[PDB]
């Protein structure tokens, strides 16, 4: 009865953007696994922050299914996440059993490349929008959260903890969402 | 003239309260040194992500000074600092030689168990405020950030970017802080 999120965890990935949400997840009760697109071995992120993945993503594609599939940002983690084919696979398979796809800052780029749900509402982080909107395939928003059907995105570091608690009330609903919020500090 | 900053890692740390720090400051070109309490191995943080830190402890003490000591939170994290020898040393040169001294959430608690800044303002988290207050040894704040003298202090993970960009602004000032501010997509 315990909700699964897998984490895909790339070089150059914007380190806040992987570690709020893990975290803000893994209070509301849901098992979590952080694996790395290129293996186990620790993952230098944007900022020189390194991270030990719990899995590879081969070892974790195999545990599946997962309730969300979650896409951190960072520019040069997402155009990893966007080259991949087993991201490419993994995203195709939640978008047909209608599975949660969550993204946030340059994230969502990645969906593009892998012709992820068209037609969607979508934000980015504004410096990312015209690589997003190349071909008109989405409409564009500017709401720090966006969730249009099972697609879920947010604009960047600043807004990762509005993303995580996003994506709690979708599988957890409102009020353990609020209840994880409460101890957090959170001003608004 | 580059600053420098130590962003002390032990066992049971919030992750976040670690991880937006360290990356906030190196996005305003501050050399940060994320020293692990136990030495370089992988610390295991509160809610089990995993970091590698840049150095053990013992290593970093010996390249000082710095300009900021970074205690993160988390309750078994602020009781592993509270607990070591090692930090008081580095707290109490730090206060002698009056450089900045960041604790935010349960880490303000390591300043009252190594006799830091008495008779200083200072908030925590709510839930850390009886031990806080244990002799009267300090003055409470309920502010999401509170700065007194060479002390900043905190209160938890959601306030952990004011908390961070409070630190660039003491060390590099105002305009450094809100040009680091503005790609970040924060509220207010």
């Amino acid at each position: 009865a315990s909700k699964r999120a897998l984490v895909i965890l790339a070089k150059g990935a914007e380190e806040m953007e992987t570690v709020i949400p893990v975290d803000v997840m893994r209070r509301a009760g849901i098992k979590v696994t952080v694996a790395g697109l290129a293996g186990k071995d620790p993952v230098q992120c944007s900022r020189d922050v390194v991270i030990c993945p719990d899995a590879s993503l081969e070892d974790a594609k195999k545990e599946g299914p997962y309730d969300v599939v979650v896409l951190p940002g960072g520019n040069l983690g997402a155009q990893n996440l966007s080259e991949s084919a087993a991201v490419k696979e993994i995203l195709k398979e939640q978008e047909n059993r209608k599975g949660l796809i969550a993204a946030i800052c340059a994230g969502p780029t990645a969906l593009l490349a892998h012709e992820i749900g068209f037609g969607s509402k979508v934000t980015t982080h504004p410096l990312a929008k015209d690589k997003m909107m190349n071909g008109g395939h989405y409409t564009y928003s500017e709401n720090r959260v966006e969730k249009d059907g099972l697609i879920l995105t947010s604009r960047g570091p600043g807004t990762s903890f509005e993303f995580a608690l996003a994506i709690v009330e979708a599988l957890n609903g409102k009020e353990v969402a609020a209840q994880v919020k409460a101890p957090l500090v959170l001003k608004d």
